[PDB]
């Protein structure tokens, strides 16, 4: 409760490749770097010598592996993986001092899944059983951790935008954030779905039916880079950001993430984005505010516009999370946000989490 020195700084990454944590699977333990992903629910690890991989799970070396004699096939818009289901013993060396028997999908075939040049070999899906594959009977890693140990049912993430950060399993570390935590209800335990109730660009409202913000869902997802916005909201958001900054002109492809843009060694024209999220109390909300620093990503002085359009709803990816300490408070069905002690900023403006605000009709903002 409160202080977890052994877990601080337990994430690494490369800009553009996500954040991963060291884990061990089997007996004797096999060390693997595993992508932290709050927008999926399978613990899926490379188990065959794909050329992009530094290492992979060799089930044959493990005395504690149990075969579930069941295959899984998992396609996405981009690519897919297939593998074999089983269970084995898992630890997190820079996490709690416990070992749990967990489901593992040993990935035996993949396309456009693994990143060439990255340092991770699997994915730790931290969301709920409802979106596990093949079906909701394949219990996720975190539910196994909680069922088999005294670890409380919550974890928190500080993603520092090369990259690093902290995954605190079982608690909150107060050194990772400043000011207060504000909480939004997890609307349904599948993804970490939340409800956005207002959006402002430099404190001007987009003024849309708030149902549009959440069409068909909004989620918090450390396994995606961009702030992704429903097409209609995305149209409104860039129209308003373009206008906000038109002191400078940029090729239009830029706004679609189709070309990059460059300077040397300009931020103050770019506006802040405020998302107000449904609060814990009736008619109460709070707001989180991000900086151009989060939505303009460095590529290597050339940046990518990292807000993009979506047909799967809003996705608050690593772009949003890197401003904030984010507490995934599963025991109470709520996600807390606070200003991260490590967020990328400047002398003028800071990322911010403020409340309470009075917002009426917040349940209308949910899509059904
Ligand atoms: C399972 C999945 C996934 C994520 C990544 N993520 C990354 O490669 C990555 C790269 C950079 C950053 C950062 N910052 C974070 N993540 C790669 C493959 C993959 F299948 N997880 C999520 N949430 O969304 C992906 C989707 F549903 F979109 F397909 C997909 F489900
Ligand atoms: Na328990
Ligand atoms: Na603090």
């Amino acid at each position: 409760r409160g202080s977890f020195v052994e877990m601080v700084d337990n994430l690494r990454g490369k800009s553009g490749q996500g954040y991963y944590v060291e884990m061990t699977v089997g007996s004797p333990p096999q060390t693997l770097n595993i992508l932290v992903d709050t927008g999926s629910s399978n613990f899926a690890v490379g188990a065959a010598p794909h050329p992009f991989l530094h290492r992979y799970y060799q089930r044959q070396l493990s005395s504690t592996y149990r075969d579930l004699r069941k295959g899984v096939y998992v396609p996405y818009t981009q690519g897919k993986w297939e593998g074999e289901l089983g269970t084995d013993l898992v630890s997190i060396p820079h996490g709690p001092n416990v070992t749990v028997r967990a489901n593992i999908a040993a990935i035996t075939e993949s396309d456009k899944f693994f990143i060439n040049g990255s340092n991770w070999e699997g994915i730790l899906g931290l969301a709920y059983a409802e979106i596990a594959r093949p079906d909701d009977s394949l219990e996720p890693f975190f539910d196994s951790l909680v069922k088999q140990t005294h670890v409380p049912n919550l974890f928190s993430l500080q993603l520092c935008g090369s990259v690093g950060g902290s995954m605190i399993i079982g608690g909150i570390d107060h050194s990772l954030y400043t000011g207060s935590l504000w909480y939004t209800p997890i609307r349904r335990e599948w993804y970490y779905e939340v409800i956005i109730v207002r959006v402002e660009i430099n404190g001007q409202d987009l003024k849309m039916d708030c149902k549009e913000y959440n069409y068909d869902k909004s989620i918090v997802d450390s396994g995606t880079t961009n702030l992704r916005l429903p097409k209609k909201v995305f149209e409104a958001a860039v129209a308003s950001i373009k206008a906000a900054s038109s002191t400078e002109k940029f090729p239009d492809g830029f706004w679609l993430g189709e070309q990059l843009v460059c300077w040397q060694a300009p931020w103050n024209i770019f506006p802040v984005i405020s998302l107000y999220l449904m609060g814990e109390v009736t008619n109460q909300s709070f707001r989180i505010t991000i900086l151009p620093q989060q939505y303009l990503r460095p590529v290597e002085d050339c940046y990518k516009f990292a807000i993009s359009q979506s047909s799967t709803g809003t996705v608050m990816g690593a772009v949003i999370m890197e401003g904030f300490y984010v507490v995934f408070d599963r025991a109470r069905k709520r996600i807390g946000f606070a200003v991260s002690a490590c967020h990328v900023h400047d002398e003028f403006r800071t990322a911010a989490v403020e409340g309470p605000f009075v917002t009426l009709d917040m349940e209308d903002c949910g899509y059904n």
